[PDB]
């Protein structure tokens, strides 16, 4: 039996209605869980989804330099696989394989619906609509690291502005774009904004196409046997259009709004 | 000296101005040429480009099952590595290794300006303007598949219009796009569709997002020695915004419109 780690983490891995009553893989649902059985399925294995137990995607600690989260699962010999929205990163790659991805995503912009902004070009213009990211992490880094006109004069603008336009956790950003008056709209990653755009209160949107790319993989121990198959179930999947419908299902078939 | 496949196909790489009087590696210019010396950097080798000669990026002839193009030159040990805007997918993946993608990209709608049509949702409700794809490959075969509702009802349409509204080349969809009154839009690859619309005359434009999500990837024999590093090299040029500013060197930058 094949371990899978992964993450309790709307929509893609949640509790099931009645999931006391229930046993083993039958607890969960949601887009990772529809993707774990077709992956098994497609490989040929049996499997055990575990929920990670610090609750983390996997970063190495400051101090000690181990591995944390999922990522941590695999590299210190706890779990086979990872089936989970864990983004593709250099500091990943070099100590587990990711397949190809099963999910495209990139930095997106979230307003409270209303609010008279249209494309980052519109944010950049102004300052009466402060615009901002989470304190550390990928977003925040992608606009101190950009060439581009348009993102280096919107990091420009958010490092100096004050108050901070930076928050600590997703949640923090979304309410202060609901609670603002208008005068925030919040920087994220485009699957999560478009998740909340189809949840009650159904109250912002995103705007705009996605600002870069990047992609979400299944993460394989180095060495494993599995490695190449689940490569090749992935670009199946996904030229099958079968990922692109189970998209649909948990984000929109299943929305709110 | 690393061997390294590529093609001409612009922006990607393209003749130099005098090339007559180059040798070499300085005979070519381009966004794979300029990524192809960003690799070599940070891999640490010599290389030779090779541009692949039969033009044609690889795909197993129906009658023999041989490879052809530059995926044919990585199978049969002609070349060391595929820098190129070389599409990562099932077929490819089986036999050969892909980096993960340095350019992601997407079915795209191209049209005439003017033409009153925003969306793909706009397409699908209407027939005066037709609309359509390269009558074989992976643009068709999206349609095919797919199980969203728009992209099924733009489908069902297609394969029925009469004339047919599926061209053998890109060059005779885009001219079927320019000369068709306003009655023709043509669906694309994104990459192609931005580049054309930074060309003179001027007179075409991206529409919408992009409907689906694939990406180009470095490819690289079975087993070569290559395969880590030429990986990690990608995700760290990615991470840097390097990708991000060579794309827009050579079709903004180097733009006519
Ligand atoms: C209650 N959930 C949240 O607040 C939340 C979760 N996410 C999220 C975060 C990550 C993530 O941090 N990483 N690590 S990273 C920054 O790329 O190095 C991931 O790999 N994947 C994540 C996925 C999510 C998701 F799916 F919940 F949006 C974003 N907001
Ligand atoms: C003069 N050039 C053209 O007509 C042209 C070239 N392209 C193009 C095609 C491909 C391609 O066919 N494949 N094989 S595939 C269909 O994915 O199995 C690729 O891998 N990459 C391609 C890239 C281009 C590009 F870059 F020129 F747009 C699209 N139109």
């Amino acid at each position: 039996t094949v371990v899978v780690t992964t993450i309790l983490e709307s929509p893609y891995v949640m509790m099931k209605k009645n999931h006391e009553m229930l046993e083993g893989n039958e607890r969960y649902e949601g887009y990772c869980v529809d993707l774990a059985a077709e992956i098994a399925k497609h490989c040929g294995f049996k499997y055990k989804l575990t929920i990670v137990g610090d609750g983390k995607y996997g970063a190495r600690d400051a101090d000690t330099k181990i591995w944390n989260g999922m990522v941590g699962e695999l590299v210190y010999g706890k779990a086979d696989i990872a089936i989970a929205p864990l983004t593709i990163t250099l500091v990943r790659e070099e100590v587990i394989d990711f397949s190809k991805p099963f999910m495209s995503l990139g930095i997106s912009i979230m307003i409270k619906k209303g609010t008279p902004i249209e494309s980052a070009e519109d944010l950049s213009k102004q300052t009466e609509i402060a615009y901002g990211t989470l304190d550390s992490g990928s977003t925040k880094e992608f606009f101190r690291r950009s060439k581009i006109a348009v993102f280096d004069k919107m990091w420009t603008y958010m490092r100096s502005a004050e108050p901070s336009v930076f928050v600590r956790t997703t949640a923090e950003g979304v309410a202060r774009v609901r609670k603002s008056k208008g005068k925030y709209a919040y920087l994220l990653e485009s699957t999560m904004n478009e998740y909340i755009e189809q949840r009650k209160p159904c109250d912002t949107m995103k705007v705009g196409g996605n600002l870069d790319s990047k992609g979400y993989g299944i993460a394989t121990p180095k060495g494993s046997s599995l490695r190449n198959a689940v490569n090749l179930a992935v670009l199946k999947l996904n030229e099958q259009g079968l990922l692109d419908k189970l998209k649909n299902k948990w984000w929109y078939d299943k929305g709110e709004c």
